[PDB]
């Protein structure tokens, strides 16, 4: 049964997850990609996205992507780098 979106009275996904076109919560491209209804910027962060911080304690890379790798947390990291 739909848990988010227009078919769920406008409910948003917990932990900032993306709501797919069909009303389900997730973080893969099938949820955040084409057709995404809400909280679709889950993987983006930083100055290009209103200064948004990543969920799950992920680092925000210099290019505005959320992750845990050295490339996300090292040189240029914008937030939650350690
Ligand atoms: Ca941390």
């Amino acid at each position: 049964a739909p848990e988010c979106g227009e078919r769920a009275s406008g409910k948003r996904c917990p932990n900032g997850k993306c709501c797919s076109q069909w009303g389900y919560c997730g973080t893969t491209d099938n949820y955040c990609g084409q057709g995404c209804q809400s909280q679709c910027d889950y993987w983006r962060c930083g100055r290009d996205f209103g200064g948004r911080l990543c969920e799950e304690d992920m680092c925000c890379s210099k290019y505005g992507w959320c992750g845990y790798s050295d490339d996300h947390c090292e040189d240029g990291c914008q937030s939650q780098c350690d």
